[PDB]
């Protein structure tokens, strides 16, 4: 449990034409972590009032 | 008479740097339809209440 699916890798793509003087960059990345069952984990937590 | 008048048959274009992550494709055509004279033509109406 608490594996990291991935569907691509990051990614960069630049637009400049028809700008007006300016490269722009631009990154993109898809990724989640999603653990399967409910099951061994804790928080802790430890509190005060 | 109607004749079928035509500057530019159908043009596909496609961009895709970058849009924001975004192709975009473009279709155009430019023609017309148009008559020689004010005859040749009748319509019904078929119509009432």
């Amino acid at each position: 449990n608490f594996v990291m699916p991935r569907q691509r890798a990051v990614t960069v793509e630049r637009e400049r034409q028809a700008g007006k003087q300016r490269d722009a960059y631009y990154v993109t990345q898809r990724v989640n972590l999603q653990r399967y069952f409910a099951n061994g984990v804790v928080s802790g937590t430890y509190a005060a009032s």
